[PDB]
Parts: structure tokens; sequence; C-alpha cells
RNA sequence: GCCAUCAUAGUAUAGUGGUCAUUAUAAAUCGUUGUGGCCGAUUAGACCCAAGUUCGAUUCUUGGUGAUGGCAC
RNA sequence: GCCAUCAUAGUAUAGUGGUCAUUAUAAAUCGUUGUGGCCGAUUAGACCCAAGUUCGAUUCUUGGUGAUGGCAC
């Protein structure tokens, strides 16, 4: 054929072999999404259950996924160094992960929220990106990074929304109130001003969600400083 | 943060400026999908209407898409040379398209097929890839390629399914029958043995589907040899 | 063999077909190089003749190079868009261009400077990079860019070195003298203080060197605003 | 400037952090090169000494090079995983390595071969490629691969040339004689038919040349099966 | 890494130191009718990239690139 | 591209040709209770990358990388 030549312009990226692969998916414009569908704030439990359901189903479908961590609108999946899925093609992996997360999210949404049918102009969408890590210490530091981010964002949001919801403040007002404030200040604001003990908040909200292949087990725990949690799971490294 | 350093391992791909971008999305394992949901064969009208609906909605959402051509389980989107969406990041573009096509397909499926609710183990999934073309001649030759592919595949499928359904053959029998057969043989088989004139088959089935930005207009026409079709639409080149 | 598997870790990058390739080579640490070999200042004629000889030899050896422009320690090469050399493998092209430039430079140095044999710790070395340009306007703008750089640097260096040699100023003094000065001021300083008319400077020094495939002809001319120079040479475009 | 925008078309490749980098340089068309300058066959000592001298000089110039292995016209360089040279830019590294090897070879050739001045149409040129290895076992296996390749190729050329010289065979005759033969067969052919004991051949010829940072020490030894050789050198790993 | 063979239309195939350089399909237009099928007619499409030899090179000689077949890890 | 200035802990900040090299926040454990908040105490972490000079270099001299501020398209 005289038109097939265009196929030669395509460029495939084969991810470096024997390297841990992390795929992170993140919901597109989930702020506006949370606004439209009236999520409970700071954290909507059922929505996170939809996310976790999607992640668990996906992880159940692909044996190569060793570990999953997610919070808010994001989820990260660790693939074993030797994973041969789609011959380690970056494009296949990423677009497939985004498609799967989107569709699973839609399905489990139809299951958890029959009262809120999805509108065509607001559908859950996710991006996805692949990152290569040559050493497991970097994997540990990655998930540590994600959990710390969950910590910061959840604290910020809880203080913010308690200022907005429990107090009568405006989003702008609450935003300006927290400017240049650090974690300790946020907690003090929560207790003294909002009468809220952050430590008593749900373990899922503050620590995030971990899905591990053991069986697929779900935990909400600190993975940052607990070495024994990792040591007892050597198959993650292999 | 002591853990944020991992962000340095990410490698982004910014697509070459002033170049036409074609994003092709394709349904994952849609043969089995067509069997599970009992699609009409050779071509399922309503399924094709779902595809076209998803594509039209997506194209309507993003102004940078100048032209779209799709058939069967695939759809191709042409972005203007000057499209800067997401800083021309390949990962963002592809994962976003796969997610959007997946969700739009799910929605329009829920609309066209209320009788066939989607099963969790069968959801429509799509991959997506970005290909760069430096000159418009390559764009024309690309879409020409896709339409030729549509012609061949549709002819094959119509002949095949007319052999299994009409002549009451098994799929393997039709497979063996069409082994080593050429277009003339397929037309003659359809005509003489199945009593079917291919030219009278739906224009959408044999020519595929074209959605072009003019209002968004739908055509089923030959774009291969009709130069005037392209000439009359200079904004595609710009 | 049990050790060949490592070959799978190699990643080749094939440059987009039908695209103009510009390979730019630039001498590594040629300031120190020019100091070491006691180059004439502001401009050493024979060194630039070595550069030009090397470039001309390379261009003579590989027919795909349509045009070459170089000045100071750098040289840029335009490859026809349809160039299939080394299957458009980026690494092969770049490392071979740098290697060729280095060796040819060494050779022509041995010919032009027999009095100055090269020292093992100062050898001419070059880097090389490949750049893709989808439209010829970008090629024109590139060579325009390079020539403008040649003008600016030549004017600055001529004024500076005339201040150092003729006015016997120290480099730091001449440098402070030129602070906040513009082209008119530099020309005025040269003519009134140094008794030098810049307009009378060698065409090679101010305009750089252009080697174009006609037969290979060498020019020192303005290619920026002269459109007819390009128009009369359509084969550069093809 | 209105012309600087072209700089935006450049694409840099930053090699993945904390990964071992192997840069392999290989002489361009060195068969013809060896023929032109009338190299001793099967192995020319002085030329290999030029190669080794160039490599040792290069390794001496860059402290990041931990180990080098070369034979025939090829040389491989191992960079510590944490090497930051040129910010791990592939282009800079490869073009610099090819340029340096080319120039160093040119220099040492004039030292070893004053009788054979280099011809402009035959200058030593080298390509260079970068490969990333995430684990040291792959490094061990890489150098193992190169040494085995050296053994095999040396066996082939020595046997062929001995069949030509001792038995006065025609190249086609020697070629026909070696058809379907394996290493053991080649050794047996050499000893029985050509009257040459391969085991008595130069250690450089059979094992290649190893340059390791200890001081820079040169060895001709087996690194494939000797584990203690690697174990005693932990600094190679880090 | 080595030798042998080879480089032509979208694909697949014959030929030449010298006319508009073959043949078969595929492609484009017209006509007939069974439709885009079969048949008849017309049109369109190429000799890897350079140097050198020569009156003239797709040919011959050289170089560079690229591919297959063998043999060997 | 030019010049000035600068390179330390996760961040932000003092000082030295020579002891375990500051201080303030952030982080880790214990303790108090109002909670992971305030406060007390204990602990953890670093001087861009090489060479030369030197007994000894984070400091000086040189070079390479990176960043900011001014001036210029």
């Amino acid at each position: 054929s005289k038109y097939e030549y265009v196929k030669l312009f395509e460029k495939e990226n084969y991810l470096l072999p024997d390297t841990y692969i992390i795929i992170r998916v993140d919901g597109k414009g989930f702020h506006k999404f949370s606004q439209f569908y009236e999520f409970e704030k700071p954290n909507d439990l059922k929505a996170l259950q939809v996310m976790n359901s999607a992640a668990e189903k996906l992880m159940s479908k692909y044996s190569d996924v060793m570990l999953a961590y997610g919070d808010s609108d994001e989820y990260s999946f660790l693939l074993r160094k030797n994973c041969q899925l789609y011959e380690r093609r970056e494009m296949k992996l990423t677009t497939l992960f985004s498609s799967l997360m989107s569709t699973y999210y839609m399905y489990f949404w139809s299951q958890y929220f029959p009262d809120k049918p999805l509108h065509i102009d607001h559908l859950p969408n996710f991006d996805a990106r692949a990152v290569l890590y040559p050493d497991f210490k970097h994997i540990r530091n990655y998930f540590s990074w994600r959990q710390v981010d969950c910590h910061i964002n959840n604290l910020y949001n809880t203080t913010f929304w308690n200022l907005v919801l429990k107090l009568k403040m405006t989003p702008q007002q609450a935003e300006q109130r927290l400017m240049g404030t650090v974690a300790s200040d946020k907690n003090e604001i929560l207790f003294k001003e909002c009468g809220v003990n952050y430590n008593n908040e749900s373990e899922m909200y503050k620590k995030g969600t971990i899905i591990v292949r053991e069986e697929l087990k779900i935990y909400h725990v600190d993975i940052i400083n607990d070495d024994s949690w990792w040591k007892s799971r050597p198959w993650l490294k292999d």
C-alpha cells in the first residue's frame, strides 16, 4: 500500500528492563468535580471508597502490581522490576491505566452513588504517568513522599474546611488565615478555634490507603518510618 | 522535603513545535467485547453510534481538534500544528484521550443500550498514541491509510459473516474459505454465493466516519481521491 | 550466549522522517585552546581556515549536507529532510560528526600550523547536537540566528582587542569600558579611538562562512535579509 | 532576538539518576582502516597499544570512569552510577567520548607510527553509545559479554589467517574449512592442522585489555569467572 | 564480527556505457453492466546516495548508506 | 551573550587554612495534657563537583557545573 508509510513516524518507548515501575494516576479537575457532585468535605468517605474499589479491582486484574497507595484524587501503583506487561511499552501501560481507572471509577460510582447519576460534562477522568526507579530505597522514599503529601494536604484541607464549615468563614478568608502558617498552627487553630482534635480524624483520611498483595490487604498505617513493615514483605523488592 | 527528590526521576516528552499531532485511540480487546455484549455482525450500528457520539463530544470539548476519522473500534484525531494543549506533553495528551474516550463511551453506552448494562469485567477500554507529522501530505496519506484499512476490514468482515450466517458456516470454515482470497474474489463470493452487493452496504460501514470542524459535521465519504474535499478546507492545514 | 541479554538495555532514537536535521558542532573549551596556541586576536585567520577546511572536507564526504554555516569555534550543518544516513540514528550522526570534526581539525592543524604541534592535553574537541525543524522558515531563522550571533560577537571582540592591543588597556579595563555600550558606541570607539573602520573588516570575520552545495562554493555574505540568495537555491528546500 | 526561538526545538536527554552508565566507542570502518595502513594480521600489537594509550589517557582525564574494557577497534567505559558529568546529558557524554577517543588515537598514532603518517581520507573515527544498567550484575555480565566476544573473534581471525598462511589456503578455502566449526574445533584445527598452539598466544590477544582505577592499572586476565577479582574491588560498585 | 549475493514504480518482477527504459498486479479517468465484481480502452508512477572515468553512467571502478541469505556467540 | 554577586541540613540562615563546625524552624522518641497544639528534654541531618597548593582545604588559587540580581534583543 502507498499509504502505510506513515506508520514509520511512530515512536515506541520501551522502559528500561529490570527496573521498578511506578505508575501514578491523578483525577483531572477533581476540585470542580467535587463541587458539582457535592462531595462531603474535607474528605468524602464514599468517594474514597470508589477510588479504593477501582484501585483494588485493577490491582486484582494485574498480578504484576505489587503495591498501591492512594489519597484524595490520586493513586500510585508499583510494578515489579521484571514486569513484561505490554513489553514494558510506556504508552500502552499509561493509557491503559488511565482508561481502566476512569471506567472502574465510573462503574463503582454507579454502585455507590445511585442518587447522583453522572453528567456527560462531568465524568471522572485521570491522567497517568510512568517513572523508573533503579533502587528500592527510591521506592520507599517515593511512597514516603506520597504519604507525607497526603499528610500535608489532609491537614490543610481539614483546617480550611473547619474554618469554612464549622466557623462561618469565606474560602478566601480561610485561605488568607492559613497563609504562612505551619502544621502546629493548623492544629492549634483546629482545637482552639474549631474545637477539633486532628488526631481523632479517620486513619484513612490522614494516613491514606495502602493495598498490598499478600490476598489483597488494605491498610491505613504509617509506611514512612516503619522499617519492619517493609522488611516483612521482601517480595515487594523482587 | 527529604523525599521530594524522587520527582527528579520523571522524564517528560514535549512534542516538537509547529508539527501536526495525530492521536489514535483504539478499543482494547473489542473482539471479545463484541462477543460478550452480542454485537450485530459484521457491523453493529448502535455501537458505531456510541463511538461517533463519544468522538463528537470529545471533539466538541477541545477546539484544537480540527478533524476526526474513525471506524470499527478505532478513532483518529488531528490536532492543529499550533496546538499547545498541556504544553504538548505526550503522556498528558494520550492518557487524557484514553480516559475521555473510555468515559464518554461508557456514558453513551448507558444511553443507547439501557438493555445491556455494563459488566465490571467487561468495560470498554482504549489505548491512545501520539504520532507526529511534519507536513500535511503525511496527514492526507494517513487518513487515506485509515480509510483503506476500513475498506479492507469491512469487506473482509462482511464476506466472513455472510459466510457464517447466510451459508451457515462455522467461523473456521469461513476463515479457511477466505484464505488467500483477493477483493475480486470477495465481491464475487458475496454476490454469487451470498447474493449480496457490497456497494449497497451502508456508506458509513464501507467508508468509515468523518467528523470535521466547519458547527461539527458528519460525513461518510471518500477523502482519498477527493482533493477538492481538502482544498475547500484550508483551516485544517492551519 | 548467556551474556548477550544486556544488549536489550540499549535505546536508539530515530529522528522523525522528512524533517530537516541541523547538526551543530562546537569546540570544547576553545577559549583555553585559543590562549594555549597563541591565536591572533580578535581573529586568527589560519585557525578559521582550518575550521573551514575541515567543514568543507566533511561536506564533500557526505552528499546529504546541503548547507554549512560556521563562525568562531562552531559549525552548523543542514541535512536534507529526506536524509536516510545511518537510518537517521541520532547517536551515530552526532558522535560521527563530532569525531570527524575533531580528526579533520587535527589534520588541517598539522597542515596550517607545523610550527605549533598539538599537545596531548590540548586537543581540539567538539560536541555535537541534532535538531529537527519541520519547516524551512525555521531553517532560515536558524542560520539568521547564527549569523546575528557572529556579528555581535565579532563587533564586541574587535572593539575589546583593539582596546587591549592598540590602547594597551588591561582586559579588565577594556571590559569595564564596554559596559553598557551599544553597536554605534562600539563603532565610534573603534574608529575615533583605535583608528579602525569596522566596515572595512574582513567579510569572513563579520559575516562568518557559508559553504553551499551548488559543486561546493564558499561565500561570506548576508543570508538574513537576502531572500533571493535562498530563492535562487531551491535544492536547499528539497 | 526574533531568531532565538529556534532554540526551543532542541531536545535534551537526561540519563536516569543512580544508574550505571556504559559508553561504548567503536572505530568507524576499521577493517578498511586496517587494510589501508597495512596492519599486522591477525593482530597488530602497536595499534592496540595506541588504542590502550588513548583509553588510559581518557580514563586518567576523567575520574568518574571506574573501569574500561577494550579489544580490537572497540572500547567500553563504565561510569559510576552517581556520576554527574555534564548533568548526565547523553549527547554531551557520547560526542565528547567519540571526539576524545578520535583525537587521542590521532596523537598516539604519530607517536607509535612515525613511519605511517595519516591520510586525510583515512582518519580514525569512532562512534559512541550510552547504555544504562540499573544493577551491577548486568555490568559484570556486560564486560563478560565483551570478553567472550573478544575470545570468539580472536579465535576466528587467528584460525582463518593461520589456515591462509601455514596451509597456504585461499580465503574461500579457509572459510570453507571453518564452516560449522565451534571454538573447540577452531582450537583443534589450529593445533593439529596449522601447527599453532593457541594457548601460547599473547594474553592481550586472547583476553583483551582491562583498565581499572586502583592508580590506573592494566591487566590481561579473565574477569568472567573470577569473582574474587570483582569482590576485591568494591569501589567499582560505588 | 566474517564471506557471498543484491539495491527500479505502492508491492512484486525482466533488461541496457546511448530513443518516451520493460512485463504483471495495485492506483486514477471513461465505457459496458452484476456493484468498487469480470471484460475492453486511456492515463499516471521508478532505476540507493555522492565523487571519479567518459561524448554520454540506471550500467563500469571506488567510497558511504541500507537489506537478505549463509557461518559463528 | 557580557559583568557583578552567590553555592551548607528539607527549607531558611551565622562562622573558620585545624576539636563532635552555628542558630532558628521543620522532622524522630519520651514526658506533661488541650490533640500530632503550647512548653520542657533527648536524638537525627549538611558545608556544588575535581585537581593543584599545604602538615592539614568547607575556606585560598585555578577550572568545570548550577542559581540569582542588574544591562541588552
